DNA sequence: AGCGTCGAGATCC
DNA sequence: GGTATTGGATCTCGACGCTCTCCC
DNA sequence: AGCGTCGAGATCC
DNA sequence: TGGATCTCGACGCTCTCCC
């Protein structure tokens, strides 16, 4: 509402006592950021939002309060899985914490009644699903029992955004959650999210029946990751090869993720991995779900050094020692690029985050995401973040979340700033060219595919398609490659989708921007290095 | 920029339209905005129709499927309304078809087959949203289609579907965007009984379409008579008012009564066949058998009177329901209107008569208690009920946002049919007294259901709950229970819900304006008649 | 556990 | 010398059945 | 319609 | 004057994840 800043102090009467938990119940020696602001607002009985990163300390900020509190906190969770690891995490810590599900044995919830009401239970924390608020009367009634009783007073709803529809994920149990803070109006009320936008806030606090809620973001930044782009191989052995020798080589012993595209891709990778002499696991959604849990056991007790793995992967990713993520083929999105590198380094020390561009990665996923309205443009803003060359990547990403950034603060923590060396070329007449080449096509009645087009930029390829006079400078391919996508975002070019009955296909066509180019005097330029 | 404009018949469709109405579906004149939306669709131009249900809403793209040239698509949420559709077409003989989840797998290729097809006679195939965001042969049909300039037209039913503040939300409509993206020179209709300006922006935003005629037909129904009569304190004489109804004035006629609960549709079932009453109970935990047993039995009028909860409602045809008579008040003005809205399809003369019960408010009070407006709706629903002066349209009108025009109703509500005859009664020191009430309760640690408030009222009940020179005044006890309604909706009392084992409870306590009692010029009034 | 209902048992006139 | 209901209403208590509520 | 191996098919030696 | 491996072309099931 007013500011985070005011409140990261420890003048408050609590503070001594927020302090004494931390480091002893929790053993931590410092506060992450935005964790001693969080608790202090709780504290100081203020609904409040949290905007947090996964694996930057969120849980801690309602389950500190829950021990500085009286009676218990109840915990609002989605899933049984979110739950399961927070009870785990607080049985090694040693604090006392329950869990209520759908199908939980019967006298397992009897107990669970007679604890909440019970005068002097060493009950602190109990994780409910939205439907034991929704549906169960008994449930309610010992809730409202125990906050008469002074017992109960506070509200933790994990995944706030799961209220609104423009968030990733909506539960339509979540609606009900306004009931809380209508029926427990002095209970505190904590919503704790890692993606959240304005809109999917203010739709939450909506839902919530919250009047007047503080909403603190913390920064994307993680400052031991380091961040670099390389281009992807042509070869798909001589790219096995290449990840090899950064496994056996600065990776040597250490565990990491390999990010792909498709399960096949995720099977493949790890196949050839495999007979390279790599303890790697293959994690993908159609893998069965003994299959799953076995691979991530065998990943976190470190007998599989690498999982290959596609977007499935990130249930209760806590892995510690994450020392390097590469990405076999780019995410759909900066969002997605982002949580998926943030998995290493969760413990502050240096890690690497090393993704792989190639031209036909953008026409996969651009297929891929024809059914999601912005799919095609947040794809667009990954492929941009893959073809600079001069801006750091930790401005990239701070201009996506729309956060204020300082240009040393990267601090020598991504490739663009280790290496001015770069100059600006002259692109028009390679884009008359295509043009050329699109516009004979499409007076054979012929549509053009990405290598389509850049074979008859080439000379190769259907010798009707190619155009006189047409030839491609003297480049590798991909430059031609990186010329072509620059055309494509820069809307010089535009996608043109086809579905046919096993598959969907990407086109190109004469974008809106082209017919800027009747005049001579337009330039399009695109940075290279000298 | 308004539908009257398109309320001719100079285009060069216009003859081609009236041709067809009057041959193809034999109707002499179309119902109010019908020719408009269809000439807005026909000029090739998306279009949003929100139209009350059983208005005719099918026909606005049915038509214009026949005076085009191949098909039209329409996209529904619900097998059921799609077999609506279909039985009503094939009477006609316009060949329809639907593709939905089980359908037969040589029903897939039949359709599949007719769609790619030059001279197929089909003429509206109807599918599922996720018969679009799953297939990926269908999708690919239908764009060998479009390129054939045999698929022209597309039909959304339900497109508040698209947003989470619409009465209905479903996730699958968020990917029919693709719809406009992939055929943009086809035109788009959205079709929809209930929509709000958020509901339509959404939708229009998930549609992917940034411009949209907007076109809203009115509310009202000159032929249905609305009344609302007290509801009796006696059930065994509120059982022999409906015999008196339904014997007298509705002998022979079809008709429903609204019930609050299950039990109370079979109470009152019971309670009309012993009196000699063809009456059968519909809900939600009947066997589909009886449902659809239930519902032919009152088609054929082989059963008078269908006493129904909420369930009853899908796909009501019956053009000859003369009555509809609420036993219990509906949870909102919304729900009321749609379910009084079944009398009089025929376009005769229909009675919609409503019972109001202090105590239905408070069932219905604690059964909402989980959906965030609930309480809201109630109330408007309950200041509907409270009002003997003004027009019934005139409040309808009010809940639409729809302009109106007072004289319009034309004897044609129970308001209107009384006429100044009111005057105005100060209460204020009654709602003194029930505070005085309260806040002994409160202090002697006391919860007041409302019959315990008017029981202490009346100088009855506990006498620890009594207020020593409280005298209630000599009314019926229908008009202190409307003296308490009217401190409810106004707020200076309130509720306060308890969830106990069994039940969810209503209280009653001191409401948010009451402190405004403390100015002593401070008056409350509420309308009588002289 | 709690509301709403209804006799028994007091008190009075 | 002492005086106030083989009754007739009335509080005024306390036990004692339901509770389970729409819609997908 | 599309990418990629793999036959078919040449002319030349 | 026969058949070489090296260019095409063909059309197959296609190659897209999980929320
Ligand atoms: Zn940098
Ligand atoms: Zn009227």
């Amino acid at each position: 509402d007013s500011s985070p800043a005011a409140w990261n102090k420890e003048d408050f009467p609590w503070s001594g006592k927020v302090k004494d938990i931390l480091q002893n119940v929790f053993k931590l020696e410092k506060f992450r950021p935005l964790q001693l602001e969080t608790i202090n607002v709780t504290m100081a009985g203020k609904e409040v939002f949290l905007v947090m990163p996964t694996g930057g300390g969120k849980s801690l900020c309602y389950q500190l309060p829950a021990l500085c509190s009286d009676g218990f906190t109840l915990v609002i969770c989605p899933l049984i899985s979110l739950m399961e690891d927070q009870l785990m995490v607080l049985k090694q810590l040693g604090i006392s914490a329950t869990m209520l599900n759908a199908s939980s044995s019967k006298e397992h919830v009897k107990w669970v009644h007679a604890e909440m009401v019970n005068k002097n239970s060493e009950l602190k924390l109990i994780y409910v699903t939205p439907e034991k608020i929704a549906k169960s009367k008994m449930f309610m009634s010992r809730l409202e029992k125990a906050y008469e009783a002074r017992r109960f007073t506070r509200i933790a709803v994990d995944e706030v955004h799961c209220c609104s529809q423009w968030g990733h994920d909506f539960r339509p149990d979540y609606k009900a959650l306004g009931i809380l803070k209508r029926q427990f109006p002095n209970a505190s009320l904590i919503g704790l999210t890692a993606t959240a936008t304005n809109h999917v806030l203010t739709d939450a606090q909506k839902i919530l029946c919250i009047e007047k809620c503080f909403t603190f973001t913390a920064s994307f930044n993680r400052p031991n990751l380091y961040y670099e782009v390389r281009q992807k191989p042509s070869n798909t052995e001589d790219f096995i090869e290449d990840i090899v020798k950064l496994i056996n080589g600065r990776y040597k012993g250490q565990s990491g993720i390999i990010y792909c595209f498709s399960q096949k891709d995720s099977e493949q990778v790890t196949v050839s991995l495999q007979n390279l002499g790599i303890h790697a696991g293959a994690y993908h959604a159609n893998l069965e779900p003994e299959d799953k849990t076995t691979v991530h056991r065998k990943w976190s007790a470190n007998e599989i050094q690498v999982v290959v793995a596609t977007v499935a992967f990130g249930m209760g990713i806590d892995k510690p020692d994450v020392r390097f993520v590469i990405h076999h083929s780019m995410s759909k999105s900066m969002e997605n690029y982002y949580q998926e590198s943030g998995r290493a380094g969760r413990d502050d020390m240096k890690a690497d985050c090393i993704l792989y561009y190639g031209f036909g990665d953008i026409f996969r996923i651009s297929s891929m995401v024809v059914m999601e309205n912005v799919g095609q443009q947040k794809l667009y803003e990954m492929v941009s973040y893959c073809q600079n060359i001069s801006k750091c990547r930790r401005v990239l990403m701070a201009q996506h979340f729309d956060e204020v950034w300082n240009s040393e603060a990267c601090n020598k923590m991504c490739d663009n700033c280790c290496k001015s060396a770069f100059e600006r070329k002259n692109i028009t007449e390679y884009c008359r060219d295509l043009i050329k080449i699109l516009k004979q096509a499409e007076e054979l009645n012929e549509k053009l595919t990405p290598l389509k087009l850049i074979d008859s930029w080439m000379g190769k390829g259907a010798a009707k398609l190619r155009v006189a006079g047409v030839v491609a400078p003297t480049l590798p391919r991909e430059d031609l490659e990186k010329i072509i996508a620059h055309f494509l975002i820069q809307q010089y070019l535009k996608e043109d989708y086809s579905f046919t009955a096993y598959a969907t296909i990407s086109y190109l066509k004469i974008g809106p921007k082209a017919n800027l180019l009747n005049n001579e005097a337009h330039a399009i330029t695109m940075q290279v290095t000298k």
